């Protein structure tokens, strides 16, 4: 019981280990690679608090740098389970809603907290594990991005709540921020842990309970991140995690008249197959459910001629092969002028020939293997289709083989022309003069832009870039490469869409709720009669 | 040209004028109410700025208290007058979109002025006449909140301008809040004037540009609104305003590939086909369309035994028979204590008895008529149904007569049970000592419940009310009607519904942006490798 206002504590960003060879990080992280490696465990469901295994079938989930090794098995939710993940959430609701806002945002705080410290290397290492990350991909995912969602969010969720009226003469208004009326489903993807977390609770910090399927291939990550959730007192039911291909959670929840909210990031073709169900099924939901997520891209850079060559370089470089492409945003296209390309074209083949893919737990791999099979085999594909394109060359890499982990060399292409997830960057030599032909042709070809960048030391050529690019992607990057951090980056999507309200804004907590006014009048009227009623 | 980073006028609310009888707004508002009674005009199309008929079927507009008295003429709008009004909306977008902020934001303030002096009494008078308002119904409407969704949208913008991101060192990070990408379709009611001006402007001041359709009863005060922004300074093509019953208009837009969103407010109905429409052409549009909007919903009164007596009589009075029971949040239901009921339901019933509807231009009327036949019918279908019912009875009014205007007396019910638009209250008297139960009940009815309110002295009670309806209805008022001022009613909507976007809010103009991020590194890396690939 309190009489205060209070505040929340103020966030910052959480500082990047760099896992250097004398760093004690890197010791713990040895001790915590080898442990989830060397004791491979079951992977289940969370429901109500208890985790059990179910009677769906049996997936194991593997190091895709090295697919034999296993690092767990869970089963495939069936239909009784994903029902008893729904009911444990309308269970947990009414006991959730009602503890105080400063109550639930204690458990992401804590959690925060958690992860920062005596949970760090175990959730790094098992993103690393299970995602195929360098230790850099994960320290900067499953780490500091998830910690800034959960501390960022906890004052987001803050600066709402005094968003308040004006209160005139003779009135107290007030506005509420309810909660929603039912459960809230979420689905995350495999690229980010930080995603996968962030997904499910920021709408539970508003009050809400919540089905969560993760990607298969996260699912290690996400049970971790799961326990570390209850050791910060996360009550059980709140959050219920469902594992396996999600098909007959779907079922259950898109029939369920008590769906309130799908919270959701991943690729345009599901999307859009849960846009239809839920159209489909609009008349038996109790509530008009909300639709809030996030789909891919795939990013240019421009090089103008005043580009410096070292820092394009370096940007394509990590732009296109960190994660091995498969970033919500990796660059894929490039677009460089003639005497930039004559100044740093071979040191960028040269040093992609050079770039270790490999095994993650060699700490000195650049990167790792692809996620898995359907991934390899649509790299292979897109390997195959650009050796037989007369539009486009292979000037470096283009190798492949699965027999060890899912690898894939990194791509450079050479394609005469302007017009999936992995490391292949299509590089298009233009001559310096173009440059603003160049950006039409960009704008003109941007239907499914996520980001974009231009290197320029040239401030009218930037300036140039940034105006007529204006609507040909959502976030825009100077002079480095195109690809964000709490805080810092938010908003952008794919050019037509309606995502303002995605992760890492306030606007996103807000999807969460249902806001009310509230007015107290003092002193009403007495009299019904109008002024402009008396004679005459 | 500029070097400055500018502040808006601080908004605060427009007084309300009485048009008490010596007053000189009341002398002004005569005049125009003969002006625009006595000469009858063309109500045109205005498309590209260009003002004209169209050849559909020419329909009159009329005044609802004396339906013979025709107020204007308007035409239906074709196919041809739909793309020609599409066409000049993506013809002026460039043009409006380039100019600053400041300079877009001027022609609303300067609207909003205009609106509030010399056009004040103008645009009252025609909302009066045709949508039959008395002067009170019409100056919080068609005067005020018109121009205080003006002012504050104006500076509701701009401090959605000022929502910048945190820059770490070395970088730069800011957030340009670009406007849609193609036209947005503005689709307003026939109850209020500010609405109507509201949903078409509020997208413009964004920098997007618009068709407008309004109703068709509600069209004289519309084409004044038109003028009034042309007189403002608002360039042609920005907003295009199209007559008539929207289906020909419907057929063009939802077809067009550039249809970026659309700001409606009517009924239920009307929204669930809009929502139809647009679903299963979604596969044509360049972005996806946002649809934004309100619908209706009844209203419920309850009051305590601890309520004041004369407190409740005028809040029911007015809450039920303002503007005849047709605000978007009418009270219809009341559940009222025994003992209150004992004190004041033969003063209510004898109110409601005397109370006089008639023709607006004698301002001694309370009220008008309602606004067309349908709902005349609606209304008498109502009152016949409430007859026949063993449920309920007739205690006051029941009388209706369309032979001058729509006229329906001011009726109260009195229902046993607790289980359209017009003058219609139901009173359900209940036991004193079951209060918590008459709050479950509504909780338990409470579908399509927009707004509530409680009367009542007690502290516990009006608590109790606060907690146990939480959920029941969006907009909750204490010792007064329920029924809202720009900047301090802000929110609500229908249980279950998905409307914190509304106007009245910065999130409505949010709706009609595309939000960028855009960073600036200074000194980026030169290098690719990353410290954990160091030996060893």
């Amino acid at each position: 019981h309190m009489d205060a206002i209070t505040q929340v504590p103020v966030p910052a960003n959480e500082p990047v280990h760099d896992y250097a060879p004398k760093s004690p990080e890197r010791t713990r992280l040895r001790t915590e690679l080898a442990s989830l490696a060397d004791h491979p465990i079951d992977l289940p469901h969370v429901i109500g608090g208890r985790h059990r295994m179910g009677d769906g079938e049996r997936i194991d989930v593997v190091q895709p740098h090295r697919h034999a090794a296993r690092l767990g098995t869970l089963t495939n939710a069936t239909h009784a389970d994903a029902a008893a993940a729904v009911e444990a959430a309308m269970s947990a609701k009414s006991d959730w809603a009602a503890l105080p806002f400063d109550e639930r945002a204690a458990v992401f705080l804590r959690a925060a907290d958690l992860l920062a410290g005596p949970w760090r290397e175990k959730i790094a290492a098992a993103t690393m594990l299970g995602q195929s990350k360098s230790v850099y991909q994960a320290e900067i995912d499953a780490v500091c991005e998830l910690i800034d969602f959960w501390r960022f969010n906890v004052a987001f969720a803050r600066q709402i709540l005094e968003q308040q009226p004006i209160s005139g003469p003779g009135e107290w208004n007030r506005i509420d921020y309810r909660p929603l009326d039912g459960f809230v489903y979420a689905i995350t993807p495999f690229n980010f842990t930080s995603i996968a977390g962030n997904l499910p609770t920021a709408p539970a910090l508003m009050g809400n309970t919540v089905i969560w399927k993760p990607s298969i291939t996260q699912t290690l990550a996400a049970y971790l991140t799961m326990q570390l959730l209850e050791a910060a007192g996360l009550p059980p039911g709140v959050i219920n995690l469902v594992t396996g291909d999600g098909f007959a959670v779907s079922d259950v929840a898109l029939a369920d008249p008590r769906l309130a909210g799908i919270h959701f990031t991943g690729s345009t073709a599901t999307f859009g197959h849960l846009w239809q169900w839920v159209g489909t099924n609009i008349g038996r939901y109790h509530s008009y459910p909300r639709l809030v997520g996030e789909t891919g891209g795939k990013d240019f850079v421009v090089a103008h001629a005043s580009a410096r060559p070292d820092v394009l370089r370096t940007a394509l470089i990590r732009g296109a092969f960190d994660y091995q492409g498969q970033k919500c945003s990796a660059v894929s296209r490039a677009f460089i002028a003639h005497s930039v390309w004559q100044r740093m074209g071979d040191e960028l083949l040269a040093k992609a020939a050079e770039l270790r893919y490999g095994d993650i737990t060699d700490l000195s791999n650049y990167g790792g293997a692809l996620i898995d099979q359907r991934a390899f085999v649509k790299n292979v594909d897109a390997i195959e289709r650009a050796k037989g394109a007369a539009a486009v060359t292979v000037a470096v890499g283009g190798e492949y083989d699965d027999s060890e982990g899912y690898f894939v060399r990194p791509t450079v292409l050479l394609s005469d022309d302007p017009t999936y997830f992995g490391p292949l960057l299509s590089v298009h030599v233009y001559p310096d003069e173009r440059y603003e032909q160049i950006l039409d042709v960009i704008d003109t070809g941007s239907r499914y832009a996520l980001t974009g960048a231009v290197i320029a030391d040239d401030r009218q050529a930037v300036l140039t870039a940034l105006d007529r690019l204006r609507f040909a992607a959502g976030n825009f990057y100077v002079n480095d490469k195109p690809t964000a951090v709490v805080g810092r980056q938010p908003f952008g999507g794919a050019r037509g869409s309606d995502t303002n309200d995605k992760a890492g804004s306030p606007l996103n907590l807000l999807r969460w709720t249902s806001a009310r006014s509230i007015k107290e009048t003092f002193v009403a009227a007495t009299d019904h009669i109008y002024p402009h009623m008396a004679v005459d």
